[PDB]
């Protein structure tokens, strides 16, 4: 029986980190096998690259940029698709979604070019979306110091996350993030049961193909 | 007057080194301001995680080796663009048809989706394929012992440059590269002055776009 892709997806300060974790935390209490991976990954030779480039210690351009952080999912799919085959479900914070909304905030970057390089992934059974406005994740704290982290590029994410959410092809959970960390992590949990127990029943599939 | 992208490709013992190294000697006797690169370039960050790839020293999944070579071509591109602006032609040593065609061929890699990640970069005014029977080249010496150095991996990806070879929207020419190292050269070097009267001519394109 294998296990489930979830993903959580979302803006800057959306809470996916909180989630993911909490989310693993209740599916194990609750006799599930479930383990939490994320992106980018900053431990491998990549990540480490990506980290200081995020960090702003380093300049990368950015079609290099963008394909290192493919080339960051892409080396975990060995341990991904056989994780998932031996029946242990991967609570994922952020996925190839990120990776096309944040490379196509920057000008010139077309959503299908973007795209390409993680076409072929493995699919996620479920992504949520956790969704809020972004006056209101401004106000969780202030923006950390790392690229990306500024109020006009969070817009253009967030608009192409927008363009991505048309793909019916994925399964797509909208999230009410505003809401307490508990009232929102209940949200996530039910609908991760759901899913756990429907992903047994069909292959794992391959994103955008 | 911008300067000429000329690209040389062939299959392993092909003499694109030999030739690079001969045809930017050649231009810059004869006036040109002429410059050589090459690919991989392993000498960044990237180019290194490459090179001990090739060299057996590390293994690396098959999906990120692929958007690693393309990458280390895009950390390239904004010199590749001020050179040629400045009306330096540059000589390269492989492009991304080596990328498509040794990704190629292994199994279950579509030419689509080996071409996307290169969609965009500096299209070359002119690509030299250095054609010789793979038992010739078998005579030039031994293999090395780097990945992808043995006859069946060759023979799939000379197949891979034989596809790419349809695309007419690229300037393709065939050098018959079975002759001595002078007479291939004098071969290219004509081919390239060519090249560089009309490349001042036309706008510097995108490949595969
Ligand atoms: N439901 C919530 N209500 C209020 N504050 C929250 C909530 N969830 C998270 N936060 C806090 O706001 C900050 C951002 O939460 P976190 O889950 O780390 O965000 P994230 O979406 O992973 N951000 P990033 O990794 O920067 O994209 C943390 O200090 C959280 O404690
Ligand atoms: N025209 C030629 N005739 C005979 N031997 C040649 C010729 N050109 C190159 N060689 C020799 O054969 C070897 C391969 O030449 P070289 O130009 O380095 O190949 P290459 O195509 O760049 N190989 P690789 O980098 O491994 O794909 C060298 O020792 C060359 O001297
Ligand atoms: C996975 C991924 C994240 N990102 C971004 C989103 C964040 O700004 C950043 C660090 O992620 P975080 O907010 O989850 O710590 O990397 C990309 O630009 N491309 C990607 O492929
Ligand atoms: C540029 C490039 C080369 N290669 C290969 C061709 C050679 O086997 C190898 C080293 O190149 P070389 O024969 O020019 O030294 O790297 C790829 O697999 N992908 C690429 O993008
Ligand atoms: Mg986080
Ligand atoms: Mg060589
Ligand atoms: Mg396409």
């Amino acid at each position: 029986r294998r296990g489930a892709l979830i993903v959580l997806e979302g803006v800057d300060r959306a809470g996916k980190s909180t989630q993911s974790r909490k989310l693993v935390e209740a599916l194990c209490a609750a006799g599930h096998r479930a383990e939490l991976l994320r992106f980018p990954e900053r431990s491998t030779e990549i990540g480490k690259l990506l980290s200081s480039y995020l960090q702003k210690k380093s300049d990368v351009e950015d079609h290099s940029v963008h394909l290192l952080f493919s080339a960051n999912r892409w080396e975990q799919v060995p341990l991904i698709k056989e994780k998932l085959s031996q029946g242990v479900t991967l609570v994922v914070d952020r996925y190839a979604f990120s990776g096309v909304a944040y490379t196509g905030a920057k000008e010139n970057f077309s959503l299908d070019w973007c795209k390409q390089p993680d076409v072929g992934l493995p699919k996620p059974d479920l992504v949520l979306f956790l969704q809020l406005q972004l006056a209101d994740a401004a106000k969780r704290g202030a923006f950390g110091h790392e690229r990306y982290e500024n109020g006009a590029f969070q817009e253009r994410a967030l608009r192409c996350f927008h363009q991505l959410m048309k793909d019916t092809t994925l399964n797509w959970k909208m999230v009410d993030a505003s809401k307490s960390i508990e009232a929102v992590h209940e949200d996530i949990r039910v609908l991760s049961e759901d899913a756990i127990a429907t992903a047994t029943e069909k292959p794992l599939k391959e994103l955008w193909k």
